[PDB]
């Protein structure tokens, strides 16, 4: 229930720690952590895509009747908005509703759409530069941010281990440890 | 989910856009996103009224609503975008979702959609029609009433698309579903 | 005639000014919500509730199962979907749009109709009646239902409009729907003879 | 007719007759107030209904029927804006007349701000309200008790031609108004 | 329906209030009206939370926020009232509301209510304590950390007023409600 | 039970806060007063949604979010109160309050929360402990991030504190609460 994403705050680009929790409930959906509306959207969309394909997932196809769901995204008073941690996001349901856990030297960027396709997003450098320094050593990105790996310096390049996804199926390969 | 190329408002880039419609389990509720104006917002509403309406003769359950959650969603999630133009691709996207039937991922459509199921005539064919050349689109459904503003349309494009004036939802399930 | 259900034209104002309102009414399957769209402000958003409460009090008159309302979502839509419309002139005509589609009555062709709604069921009169004939009269309506207190503001309407059109002078909503609708609505028919 | 009441409140045009109408019909707790009422005039809609609510078992009316009944409360010209806690026991007439089936008398205009305690407060522009009511032919008028001593800066010819009568207390005013005694 | 005389911050300044409150059959819903500002809002909800926790010691149905709607309303109502030093009124309220225990005519109160039942000091004392003065009231009561403020306003008003320093609800309920709580 | 001292930011007056809860018998509404700025509120809804996912090791019944009313009130009323730093206070209290665990005195804690019950550092943390100072708080817990600000603050105030700089949630409630 805790993936770590690549999206935009108030400062830049950064590594998020994207939390979620989904406890026995009824049906809820509270997401907090100075969120922007684009940034709830995304999290709209990624809770969708794990509906529907819950039978695909493992999971209870009924299980938002029975489940209430909390994101949150500290750091708490940090504003953050944009789509980029779409794909973070769904990975994060994902876990916490299997139980799969999350890879750790892992992080993610990259926008959802309810199809499940994996859009590309903005100012990447400064995103992988973010997750560099942090030590991350596997990051996943979209298809068609690999043009933009040229602007990215050598060594960070070859220090990071970096797949460009197409479809949520992938990342969810990639990043879950089951 | 259903998915369904329209053409329609946008505030930057292209007008050319995937409307996306999920049919989950659930209990009536209707989502809707993707930093959409409320015009827009309205065209949904109306479109999912269209389907609602005419379910029984669109092989639909008519109490599929009860224990269905409808999510509307039109990427790019950060674009702001608005207008009535998504009428149709919106009802043809739900009528997808409910049914299971795909549509022509070669089609792509553009109108405003009445509760009578009629197509109304839309705005900025030109920048709409450039968007579907420029984004690899073969067939292109918009309204029977702007069959005159395609004289203002380059050559080219008349000649590389396929171009469906529509007057009916019904028409346009027809040329978009593939079955 | 099923495409009339629900249909009905009205003369209110617009961005434009105004003009013709082309009032469309679904009634699906449902659980009692109302929805209303059309970049409608907010007066003609009120209007819309008054119309329906209107409906509502009249319901076994008009023949309409409260328990089949409560299983019915209505949603009243005004198209073009991105024109502002404002003003209670639309009273009348949203509420006879109600009344159609609830109980699959159409709304006889070539009608359209102008008056503020009242809970008391009263058609009181409305604002710039000239250019909401001149709307009238440009779209080929033959018939206009207008407030009966209207009926003073016909003098300054040209000669030719009041020779076009075929306008009924309204009290109350009772007149509205008995003109507006293709069955007679309200009551089971009596046939007597002398 | 029941569920109209004439009252007396400002308007954006000043303090003019209002025909308050409320309609009951069978639901399940709505509340719908119309006729773009400013937010102090919604509140006394609120606070009538709650005098009303406490006191329905000795209207006869049946306790349970904020969840049995609709309720919309809607004042004409629907264009209007209309704001001001005068029309307050007029709202609670409109409301007791609807929920009971009794006629309210057409003769008789209301102006005061009513409490949950029941009791008609005083309200500003007098002048305004009678002068109205007056051209309006209203031949009977409620105003608050505590404004008689406005009465005496409204002119002699208006007043002469109203019955006027002094409230104090929200069961004063239905027996007045109310066809039937409440 | 509960009526309590408060003091608290008025559009037109600190003043006398009538607070009403009320307990109509219901299903635990609650209504507030007055013209409130948001700060004067939740100090009801703190004041309810107070009747809510202290029920049964008040003698109250504990399941009475099911069987009850509550209706807050401070006349007049276009009067903008705000601050929470009408909390332990509005507590005071709820409680003669909920019990029938009427509430004295002659006690004016002035307090900031927390969910311990603690009263808390208020500013405007001086203007508040000059309304009730001006509006023939008796006794007075208000939070004991007030006591000092007393030095600033007129000793012939103060001399007129029988000024009872409260600390805690069980004081409040105790000098304002007819009965015995 | 149900009170605690926490340290955070205020408009006006000391970065003192007073946190008190009610749970009492309900249908499961939160309400929280007192001022509370967005980010404030949100740190309620975490603390809350921490519990929740903790309710059967902590001795909570599982479904108290829906049998109970919660009433989350922060006095002064009137005084506006925003930040993340009294996460782990609106923690403590949520749990003393569910439990019948009092809150032992002359505590208090700074510390914004996670949901997986990791506790992240503040700000000001200076004009923080000098509030706890003159409240008489003997006990005070900060996020163990904090450590580095000690070294900014007076040699009286470090003397008169007992400042226990905590990792996790699980050291806040076992420094805090007078039962387990």
């Amino acid at each position: 229930g805790q993936v770590t994403g690549l999206a935009w705050t108030e400062v830049g680009g950064d590594l998020l720690t994207i939390e979620t929790a989904c406890v026995p409930g009824k049906g809820k959906l509270t997401y907090t952590g100075s969120l922007g509306e684009v940034m709830q959207e995304s999290i709209q969309a990624a809770l969708t895509v794990v509906r529907a394909r819950a039978e695909k997932l493992g999971i209870n196809p009924d299980f938002y009747e029975k489940r209430d769901i909390h994101v949150h995204v500290p750091e708490g008073a940090t504003p953050k908005d944009g789509p980029a941690a779409g794909i973070a996001m769904c990975t994060a349901l994902v876990s916490c509703l299997t139980g799969n856990p999350v890879r750790a030297d892992v992080a993610m960027t990259g926008e959802i759409t309810l199809r499940g396709q994996v859009l590309p997003i903005g100012g990447l450098k400064e995103k992988l530069l973010a997750a560099h320094r942090g030590g991350i050593k596997t990051v996943l990105i979209p298809f068609e941010n690999k043009r933009d790996l040229e602007e990215i310096p050598d060594n960070v390049i070859a220090d990071l281990d970096i797949h460009p996804v197409k479809r949520i199926e992938e990342v969810l390969t990639l990043a879950l440890q089951n």
